[PDB]
């Protein structure tokens, strides 16, 4: 399917969200690990295409969550709005699956 991983720096006082469109009845899996900065803790957020929260966790160093998906835009976020001063270095890995033919599907 799609195995994808990145490591990015998140300034203090900032929340950053990422959008991931999905087929219907695919399977999104996300995993994160805070690597550096502060108490190595982050707030993690995962909302449905409808705006419904599917995952919310405060001050975590790591987490894993998997979904059976609807068809829409899923957004996951990493929140460091609580830290004054200390930045955070976050690693996350997105794994898409169960998706079965053009550039339309490819670009979105
Ligand atoms: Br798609
Ligand atoms: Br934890």
């Amino acid at each position: 399917g799609s195995d994808s991983d990145f490591t990015f720096t998140l300034p203090a006082g900032r929340k950053e969200c990422f959008y991931q469109p999905m087929p219907l009845k695919a399977s999104l899996e996300i995993e994160y690990q805070v690597l550096d900065g502060g108490e190595l803790d982050i707030d993690f957020h995962l909302t449905s295409p409808e705006g419904r929260t599917l995952v919310f966790e405060q001050r975590k160093s790591d987490g894993v969550h998997t979904i059976e998906t609807e068809d829409g835009d899923y957004m996951f976020c990493f929140d460091n709005t609580f830290s004054t001063i200390s930045e955070k270095v976050i690693f996350f890995e997105l794994i898409l699956d169960n998706m079965g033919q053009g550039q339309e599907d490819w670009k979105k």
